[PDB]
């Protein structure tokens, strides 16, 4: 095999926080995390900042639940215009490497796909029926919070034919879903990476 | 929307991208090298300071048309160049934005894709056999060399159906044909955009 569990986890936190960079000095953290919830629930930002002039460096860190948020706000948030200015998004810059690599190539071996931007009123077996469209799925299921059992937003949808996650792709990232744009895109990591 | 002055002056800025980050010892080369699997670079604006006889750390890449910048801006942001995430995004300066607006929507009433990283040994039809395994095509054209008729490693392909089209960038975005890597997408502004 490749990767202790911990190492794993290790890379599992990197590959879920994306640097965001050109933050106009007037924009604060609620700025930020409104315009990069979209693509998953924020679990926290880290927010550069300067003791003497009393503002953040133009900055910030923001962290996902999951890897698959952060790979799809790298791709549609850069260059997004947020306080007049446009803004940056990468990956923390921060020996990973090989692992988040290895778990990029076992998450090819599955053909699930990460959606995001749920409306709160789809429950599991609605998102299966709009997604069946495009081909025979495995299971379909949203993350839900362990106390309230309330859905987060977002889920995975694991499909018996690789084609079939590819279209679902295609045609569902930015699809109008009860009133809110869906974010879809392919999973970078295999379900249960640490198992 | 806009007259032939105002389109060809958007035209110009959606060809261009922003690259930052650069490491200081990379150098115009190394940019080239780096941008021109998406189409051949028209030309590179580096930044300079001559005190220090040092590059700021920032360039302005041009391609020889706008969606060769739109594929190097979704596929280069935070590729990692001389140790370092490289940042893409678009102009900051543009009163254009209204006429770039008009054009992506004039573009969509055309099923047409970009392909770039054509090998030169393809011709229009080994392209246009290939990709009409996704649908029926109006046209399949690579851009050519006004004075040797030689092919400069990039066209366009109208489809008769979207889904068509949206299938094939979906299948051949990084499909590798001759060696190298097609770099595929659907087009940003509509053809012959100033008549
Ligand atoms: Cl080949």
């Amino acid at each position: 095999g490749r990767g202790s569990a911990a190492q794993r986890q290790g890379a599992l936190a990197i590959m879920s926080r994306v640097y965001v960079g050109s933050i106009y000095y007037e924009l604060g953290e609620d700025t930020i995390r409104q315009a990069f919830a979209p693509f998953g629930p924020i679990k926290s930002i880290d927010m550069s900042w300067d003791s003497v002039t009393m503002k953040h460096k133009g900055f910030a860190f923001v962290e996902y639940e999951v890897p698959e948020a952060a790979q799809l706000a790298l791709e549609q948030m850069n260059s997004v215009m947020l306080g007049g200015r446009n803004i940056k998004v990468g990956r923390p810059s921060n020996q990973a490497q090989p692992i988040i690599d290895q778990l990029a190539e076992e998450a090819r071996a599955f053909n699930r796909i990460y959606v995001a931007s749920v409306h709160q009123d789809l429950s599991d077996d609605d998102i299966k029926s709009v997604f069946e469209a495009f081909g025979k799925i495995k299971s379909a299921t949203l993350a839900r919070d362990p106390t309230t059992g309330k859905h987060k937003g977002y889920g995975f949808i694991e499909y018996e034919k690789a084609q079939s996650s590819q279209d679902a792709v295609s045609s569902m990232n930015l699809f109008d879903l009860g009133g809110q744009y869906l974010r879809v895109g392919k999973a970078v990591t295999p379900p249960m990476p640490l198992l």
